[PDB]
């Protein structure tokens, strides 16, 4: 008997810290005028606290969106490449934090396509067995990477995380079909590739890890990846494109997305965007995006949204979703992160001092 | 119309350096009496490479085990805690090594159990949608992590990655029931907290980070843990205890899996115990265990296995394989790692220096 996943619940927890283009202006060769015109971009978020901890708060809000209970949560995945630790997972911190118990938890890592995989994964894992709601997260804290001497990746990123829950149902809702890889070859043009178990662990420097980022190639190739995705996609699910009517796409540079529509025919104004504000978050892109279309009213009941993402790897997805009855929340939470007393310069101050000092 | 996914390819790729007991024995109090009673581990295996490295070794292995061609792969897993880099992931790096095209990968970390949970997680998605053939491997080398003043966790781990190849079909074989899950509460016991983004990025003795570990607690818990998991796949596959013919645990201390098969009435001899050659290797323990069950001869055509896992989460997992009809590779490969002119002792050399000199 064919089952579905139902995205019920919806929720994100961004940073109040907030870093403008201003602010980088101050201590890069940059300009609020370049930044805003290549990228969209005009603020991010800074975390004051881990990413465990934005997930955690993404989470409850979801939770108490769907209106469920923490026993009822049977899986959680936390979609993120900025993980507190790696043993354990953080999933699991998350896990402890909301009290739900026995919950299969793991993290995934596909980089800023990171959502799509975790929804497509808990979706087919809904359907093919037996999890009967699912919590999927995606959660990032990118400013613990950034090298604050460059800037071409340094006002590129920012930090935040967008959480779902899914309920099982026999009606045709949720995530449909969906079209996720990753083309491998391109990998070396958007790395870290000493953070991780190939550094150095006892020298001094190795905090000082080069960002490859090479933004043109990046820019080719995320509009053909994706573009090829959600083609296959629409083709698949015998849907015109006039039918599509919203699009949640990643948000890592407003003109990616302005050229992924323009090439599908799809309509400008279906994108939902809020690149400006946030910058580009990694795996919460797509659930904040989702969450605050929703808050916004820009989802119908029954609405179909394209879904579109790209990262490192390169990784790439999209997915069409079927939205349900209910575009309203079942409940609210007062679930808040810890005051911040600071700026988001106050809180990168030793990282940019320690960066400028070393070169 | 009801699928399943086949486990047609198994491979391995220990790394040669031997770390011995009584090696451990020379800068540390301890002995290999203590070590082979307490655990029965006698050696472990240390990495002169990267984790990526050792994961497509193991996976060339598995598609010549398959006889799969690179372009048939859709989906790759690497269940890593040690991966080499964040950004990006490492099942990418396995896929530009090996040159699948196309295929989505991502990493998934649920800590010892990860291979579990990413046979799991392939098997759902290959049921569930349009994934003919996988990837899944689990890849360590937590011999990166390790504090070498401290004998309660430096005589237990060792590197080493296992793969599978698995085929979509109609037969019924693969990964049938599966209970997978996390018992969050016990998470403090065993966690390295402050390698992530958690730690302190500038500060030059951020790698002299504690390996908490309450070994009677993590023994009792996993016990309870995998007992109960197994307990319930074994219940609802109607299957009796008889029936089960071969154990293929997670091999983190030979008294769990002999208290675990004791509990659950299961004879001793059916359990596949390579512990005292490797250690414990987190996410590659079982798909090491099971290429070299497969390699001795222990599986025969049409078995039933039963897996269970248990991990950093605290994650736990219990799955039942049904073998179909090969336990014979299609063909070989001569794919190795590069040479090592070194011991075990030379590679860690430095790494044990400094955490003597930091003391
Ligand atoms: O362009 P030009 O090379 O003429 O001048 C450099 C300017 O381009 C901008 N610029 C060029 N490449 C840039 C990049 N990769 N990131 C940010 N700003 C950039 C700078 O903001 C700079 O501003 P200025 O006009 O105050 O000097
Ligand atoms: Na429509
Ligand atoms: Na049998």
């Amino acid at each position: 008997t064919q089952c579905y996943a139902e995205i019920t619940g919806w929720g994100k927890c961004l940073p109040p810290a907030t870093l403008s283009n201003h602010d980088l202006s101050t201590f890069l060769d940059t300009s609020d005028e370049w930044i805003q015109s290549r990228t969209g971009i005009e603020q991010r978020r800074i975390s004051h606290v881990n990413t465990s901890d934005l997930a955690t708060v993404a989470a409850q809000h979801a939770i108490a969106c769907a209106g469920v209970s923490v026993e009822e949560i049977d899986l959680i995945i936390v979609a993120t490449c900025s993980p507190d630790s790696l043993i354990p997972n953080i999933a699991s911190r998350v896990q402890q934090n909301l009290g739900i118990p026995s919950a299969a938890a793991f993290d995934l890592n596909a980089a800023c396509t990171g959502f799509l995989y975790g929804l497509e994964t808990a979706t087919r894992l809904m359907q093919a067995s037996h999890y009967r709601h699912a919590l999927v997260i995606g959660a990032e804290r990118l400013s613990f990477y950034l090298d604050w001497t460059k800037r071409d990746t340094a006002v590129l990123f920012g930090d935040g995380a967008g959480a779902v829950v899914l309920s099982k149902t026999e009606q045709k809702v949720g995530l449909q079909d969906a079209q996720i890889g990753c083309d491998a070859q391109g990998r070396d043009i958007l790395a870290v590739p000493k953070f991780g178990t190939a550094m150095d662990r006892f020298d001094a420097d190795n905090g000082y890890w080069a960002f490859d980022f090479v933004g043109k190639e990046i820019f080719k190739r995320a509009v053909r990846g994706m573009g090829a995705a959600a083609q296959q996609v629409l083709a698949r699910s015998g849907l015109s494109t006039e039918e599509i009517d919203v699009v949640i796409p990643h948000q890592a540079n407003i003109r990616i997305i302005q050229t992924l529509c323009d090439l599908a025919g799809i309509a400008q104004d279906k994108a939902f965007v809020n690149i400006h504000r946030y910058g580009n978050t990694s795996a919460a892109t797509v659930p904040i995006a989702l969450c605050e279309a929703l808050e916004q009213g820009k989802i119908k009941p029954h609405d179909d949204l394209l879904v579109a993402a790209f990262g490192a790897g390169l990784t790439w997805g999209a997915g069409h979703i079927r939205w349900g009855e209910r575009i309203t929340p079942l409940g609210k939470s007062d679930a808040q992160l810890p005051s911040c007393d600071h700026t988001a310069l106050d809180l990168l101050s030793k990282a940019i001092e320690h960066c400028k000092r070393h070169q």
